[PDB]
């Protein structure tokens, strides 16, 4: 027999969640199917447990400007299991939070893997029963990515971000590989909270997609930080010593010939070089539904699937995988579907991004790059400005604040914003409102600024 | 005989300086006269030096975390001197920094106190020496004001916040009397940094001014992080002992009878009350220059006094007593004099303030209670939220977040943003360049969330 619903969303995570909530608000008769934790990655593995993680790290630098400022020094070892229990804590608190949120909004927890059915209506089996709908998504997420064995033997004695969340030491010597915002983060922590850390990058600067002056300052920082960023190089080989780890490297600089180097006595390496979609045992081809090369879930604008009535969101999908990304899509969708708004649908233009780098990293928009090709190069015009922020004005250890904004046309249109500095975490998200809404320069420059702040660089540039 | 300029400038404070700068970009010929310190109240006894303390006084509150983000803690005490010097240190770099900025844009300066003579063409007299011009601005600021000793005798025996700049130690106990951002801020920073203290204000809140949340948020996180407020208290007399000041104080609670308190023992007795504009020995009669009852210039929208040729910016008129007005009033005037922009001129409404509480307050904008006076209640809308920011959700101190959102008539105008908490400082100038473009609540709720933050929660109310 089978069990029929409004709507079946198929993971419980960031967008799974927050599109069976807002269906369940029209009307609709939902269930959400998980076969782990509610909260996915963001809640588990994500977001919060690193952001977390970010703060402990920032600890460690309000440490050493101690003595600066006036205090005696702290002298005194940092100790990761304290931290550790915590954030499990947390998480589990936020576990229980999640499954009551769909028990009060009447939403049925289906706990299992889901599976699609040869039934021509589109059906899913869980633990042997089957579940219908005139709706199903989608919303299974992603897993990090390991090199094959084929490829480089010993991968798989590295760890990736899951395991960092099971690590319960901090580990002495780290090898990070991987130049995204992942990579960053995670070395950046662990760097900052005493391990000795490098980072393995195949050119010559991490955030290569970010703005260039994004990607020039992030890979200074991380340097100035203490974190051992190794250029052009790539993992060939890892083995298992007395002492840990060796992984052997291949450096190859332009100008320069290829050089083998041994990196001894690594205790955690972490592979942190990509997402790979949750789809390999939906049985998607039980009813053609389309994914590319990688295992994405094919989509339209709409989020629709190219099966009727089945559609994805979140990172399954493989486009801007962030949680309020999967959030809006998810409930764009649930309006589309149950308010029966047909236009209802996420613009994936002005999404913004923070990088929980030291100091943070914040941007929306085109960068000059990409403004330059959809504009043309006589049509844009950039404004920028480099400083100390004065909380260092008396520190003996120093950040900088980098901040760019991109212009188009006449009217000095604002495509683009991108920064790093203390407090850009928290300065960007009304900055992208105004983005969202068209501001030109002269919107920013008739805004009086916020004395003494960095926010008021960004409305004060000449 | 008497010197000429295109502009002469009575004062090389923020507006002073900020208005001479530009008009000197434009050709005008300009001079600045300055009695003491280039950079005025903001650099000298202002926003900086009180920006240095607030970071310091940050430095103790991360010092009571310490432990609980895993390391062990710091038990050795804070030295005012330490900080004292850096922060005086800083003080001079910027006053050397002002010196050459006006320096390299040939703008003379005058050394000595300005006042006006009866020659009817506008004149002032510097150190015996007569100057003119087409232009003269005020820009001269206020200073703390004091009670007078026929009022509350004794009230000599305390200090402003010009005098808490010399002090040279920590004050073991203090008591700082007034109720708007000074006070607030001046209490703050004592208590965080050791001193036991108290705040006594004249009624149950602090910042009345500010929307009604704000008051009661202020308030209550002042009384959490040990301050104590006196409240419906007032100084009626201040004499020396053998151990300090004693303090004699009337309490009067609505609904119980008023009652005498002595205060003994206290080290420091800030008076935090109000401030008078700088125009006394200014002559200003000689030339008939109007002033209100308190010694403000009177000013229209354009900066003009009551006498052609002769303007007013900054704290010395009584309107927006903030650094960046006085800088933006000053440059909207320069280059209406300057480059003929005959509607060049500050508007003040949606000024952003923050104020460096412990967490900072950020607001823009109408309260509550504006809004309803304004566009009648029944076509004002509030969204409102109160959260504990993931920083806390490992540690045994708290602090909340409250942000509230007034929206005016059906499209929900914001016309409104009011909050307080961990990274509001640096939040609130871009979310001030959306509510001067005129967003609307849909302009918020288009604009995706960066996760995880406090700010992600201003564009995510319902
Ligand atoms: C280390 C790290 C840090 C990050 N930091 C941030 C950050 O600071 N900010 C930010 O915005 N984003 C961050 N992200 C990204 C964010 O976590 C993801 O974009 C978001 O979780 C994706 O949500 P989703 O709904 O697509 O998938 P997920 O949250 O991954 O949820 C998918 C769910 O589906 C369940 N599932 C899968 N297959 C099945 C099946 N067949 N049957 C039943 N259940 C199933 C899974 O168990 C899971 O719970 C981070 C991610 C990582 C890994
Ligand atoms: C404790 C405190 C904290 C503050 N915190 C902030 C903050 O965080 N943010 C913010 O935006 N604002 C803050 N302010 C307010 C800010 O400092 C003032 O709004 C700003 O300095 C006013 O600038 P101004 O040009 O009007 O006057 P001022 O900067 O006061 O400059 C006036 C100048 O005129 C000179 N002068 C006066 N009379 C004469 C004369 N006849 N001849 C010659 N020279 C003369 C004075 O010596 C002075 O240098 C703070 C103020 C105080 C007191
Ligand atoms: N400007 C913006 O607004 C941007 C926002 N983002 C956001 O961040 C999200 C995640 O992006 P991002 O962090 O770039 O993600 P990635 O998962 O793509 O980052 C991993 C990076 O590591 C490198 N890498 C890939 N494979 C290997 C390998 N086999 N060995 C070593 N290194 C390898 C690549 O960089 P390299 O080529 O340098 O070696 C790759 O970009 C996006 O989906 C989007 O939401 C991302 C980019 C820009
Ligand atoms: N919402 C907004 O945007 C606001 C912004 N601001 C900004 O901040 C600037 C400064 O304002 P604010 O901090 O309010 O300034 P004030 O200098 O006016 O604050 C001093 C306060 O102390 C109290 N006080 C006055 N005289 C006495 C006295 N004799 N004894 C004891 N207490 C006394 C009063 O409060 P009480 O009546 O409670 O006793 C008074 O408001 C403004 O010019 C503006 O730029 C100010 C208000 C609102
Ligand atoms: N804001 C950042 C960076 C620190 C910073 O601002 N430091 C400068 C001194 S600030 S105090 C004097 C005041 N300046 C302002 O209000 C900023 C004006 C803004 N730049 C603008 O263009 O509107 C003032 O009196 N200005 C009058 C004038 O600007 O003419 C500084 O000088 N830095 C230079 C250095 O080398 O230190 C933060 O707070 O971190
Ligand atoms: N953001 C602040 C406050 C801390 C906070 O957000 N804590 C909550 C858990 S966040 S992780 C799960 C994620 N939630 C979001 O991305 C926020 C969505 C936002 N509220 C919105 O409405 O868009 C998610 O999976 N959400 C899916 C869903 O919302 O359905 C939390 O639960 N707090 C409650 C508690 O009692 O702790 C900060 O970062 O400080």
């Amino acid at each position: 027999a089978v069990a029929s619903y409004d709507y079946l969303v198929i993971g419980g995570g960031s967008g799974g969640l927050a599109s069976a909530r807002r269906a369940a608000e029209l009307g609709a008769r939902a269930a959400v199917v998980e076969s782990h934790k509610l909260g996915g990655t963001c809640v588990n593995v994500g977001c919060v447990p690193k952001k977390v993680m970010w703060n402990t790290a920032v600890h460690s630098e309000f440490m050493h400007d101690h003595a600066d400022y006036g205090f005696p020094s702290c002298e005194g070892k940092f100790n990761w299991r304290v931290i550790k229990e915590k954030r499990d804590a947390y998480v589990s608190r936020l576990n229980a939070i999640y499954q009551n949120n769909l028990t009060k909004s009447h939403i049925e927890i289906i706990r299992g893997h889901a599976a699609f059915t040869s039934d021509p209506k589109p059906t899913i089996e869980v633990s042997g029963k089957k579940y219908t709908a005139p709706h199903i998504l989608i919303a299974t997420g992603g897993m990090p990515s390991t090199p094959h064995e084929s490829q480089i033997p010993g991968a798989s004695l590295g760890i990736t971000s899951d395991g960092f969340f099971q690590l319960e030491e901090l580990p002495g010597r780290s090898v990070i590989v991987g130049a995204g915002y992942i990579a960053v983060e995670m070395a950046g922590i662990l760097s900052a909270l005493g391990s000795k850390t490098s980072l393995m990058i195949r050119h010559d600067k991490v955030l290569r997609s970010f703005d260039s002056m994004i990607s020039t300052n992030c890979t200074e920082e991380l340097e100035n930080a203490g974190v051992e960023v190794l250029k052009f190089s790539q993992v060939k080989e890892v083995k298992k010593t007395l002492s840990g780890l060796e992984v052997s490297m291949v450096t190859a600089v332009p100008g320069r010939l290829p050089v083998m180097t041994m990196i001894p006595d690594v205790d955690c390496l972490l592979w942190a070089i990509g997402r790979v979609p949750n789809t390999k045992d939906l049985s998607l081809n039980k009813l053609g539904i389309q994914t590319d090369d990688k295992g994405h879930i094919i989509v339209d604008e709409f989020q629709n699937t190219n099966v009727k009535g089945i559609y994805a969101v979140g990172d399954v999908c493989g486009k801007a995988l962030l949680t309020p990304v999967a959030i809006a899509a998810g409930r764009k969708l649930a309006h589309r579907l149950f308010e029966y708004k047909e236009d209802s649908k996420l613009d994936y233009n002005n999404i913004p991004t923070v990088v929980f780098s030291h100091p943070p990293i914040g941007t929306v928009g085109l960068t000059e790059d990409e403004a330059i090709h959809k504009y043309g190069i006589e049509n844009v015009k950039t404004y920028s400005t480099s400083f100390t922020p004065m909380y260092h004005a008396v520190t003996k250890r120093k950040t900088k604040c980098v901040m760019k904004m991109v212009c188009a046309n006449k009217e000095e249109k604002v495509v683009g914003i991108h920064m790093q500095g203390l407090g850009c975490d928290e300065m960007l998200q009304g900055f992208a409102v105004a983005v969202k809404m068209g501001a030109t320069k002269a919107d920013f420059d008739n805004t009086v600024a916020i004395h003494p702040t960095s926010s008021e660089e960004l409305v004060t540039l000449r």
